[PDB]
């Protein structure tokens, strides 16, 4: 375990996702409003899944070796299993906040599946140049998601309760900034051009993950927007 220099960041990420899970679980104890229950369920599941996958990387299960560029490169595949389930859950939190139509939700979740699935194929591809073909397709899927969040969701939120509009705007801005950093880290890190070493890459993903899951959830679950309008 400690033989890998990045272990300290995997351990800290495990601890922070675990603590985030427990906090959201206790905070949601006793909430009875059915609308608020939806948001607590979605938002608590996100760090719980990430906890299990950080733990699997810490213990060494979620790591494989991929040959490319004449070397055996360590690839943490467990990240993609986490993101496959947690990134559509985070998009569902945003879509439910603005009462998105069903067709738009399907488009978002489908594009997200394509983004993570092609990222995984790129991470495991043995022909070096082809890794960047998959990165470009995945990045195009991400740009579709970001477009919808700005030129689809923002338009509907502005016609809803003011507390829904303001909370959405903040969570939208947090999401766009944090999610856009992931393709950059991948491209310059061990999966891509290899300019940043794996230990620093692991630190960067851990800061992004904790911010995009526990930070996001703290903003959402402290908002009055998750409760129905009632007397
Ligand atoms: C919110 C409060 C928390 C604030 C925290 C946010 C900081 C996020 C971390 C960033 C990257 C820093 C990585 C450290 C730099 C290591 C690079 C290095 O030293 O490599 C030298 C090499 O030997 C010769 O080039
Ligand atoms: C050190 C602590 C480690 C961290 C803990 C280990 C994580 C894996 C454990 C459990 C799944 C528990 C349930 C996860 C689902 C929670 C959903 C929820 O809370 O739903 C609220 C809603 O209001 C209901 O109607
Ligand atoms: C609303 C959506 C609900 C979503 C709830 C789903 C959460 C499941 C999470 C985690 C366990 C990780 C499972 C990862 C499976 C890896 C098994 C595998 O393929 O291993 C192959 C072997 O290691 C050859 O290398
Ligand atoms: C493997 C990746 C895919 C599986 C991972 C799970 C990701 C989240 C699940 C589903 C989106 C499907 C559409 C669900 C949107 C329905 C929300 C809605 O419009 O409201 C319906 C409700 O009946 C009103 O009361
Ligand atoms: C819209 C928000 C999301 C946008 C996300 C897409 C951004 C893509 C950016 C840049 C490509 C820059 C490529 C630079 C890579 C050159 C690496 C190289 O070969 O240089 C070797 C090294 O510099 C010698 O030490
Ligand atoms: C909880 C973790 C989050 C919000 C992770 C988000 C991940 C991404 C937006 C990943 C994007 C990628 C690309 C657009 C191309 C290169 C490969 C990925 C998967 C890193």
């Amino acid at each position: 375990g400690t033989g890998r220099p990045e272990w300290i960041w995997l351990a800290l990420g495990t601890a922070l996702m675990g603590l985030g899970t427990l906090y959201f679980l206790v905070k949601g104890m006793g909430v009875s409003d059915p609308d608020a229950k939806k948001f607590y369920a979605i938002t608590t599941l996100v760090p719980a899944i990430a906890f299990t996958m950080y733990l699997s990387m810490l213990l060494g299960y979620g790591l494989t070796m991929v040959p490319f560029g004449g070397e055996q490169n360590p690839i943490y595949w467990a990240r993609y299993a986490d993101w496959l389930f947690t990134t559509p859950l985070l998009l569902l939190d945003l879509a439910l906040l603005v009462d998105a139509d069903q067709g738009t939700i399907l488009a978002l979740v489908g594009a997200d599946g394509i983004m993570i699935g092609t990222g995984l194929v790129g991470a495991l591809t043995k022909v070096y140049s082809y890794r960047f073909v998959w990165w470009a397709i995945s990045t195009a899927a991400m740009l579709y998601i970001l477009y919808v969040l700005f030129f689809g969701f923002t338009s509907k939120a502005e016609s809803m309760r003011p507390e829904v509009a303001s909370t959405f705007k903040v969570l939208r801005n947090v999401t766009v900034v944090l999610w856009s950093a992931y393709p950059v880290v991948w491209l310059i890190g061990s999966e891509g051009a290899g300019i940043v070493p794996l230990n620093i890459e692991t630190l960067l993903f851990m800061v992004l993950d904790v911010s995009a899951k526990v930070g996001f959830g703290l903003i959402l679950l402290r908002s009055r927007a998750i409760f129905g309008e009632a007397e």
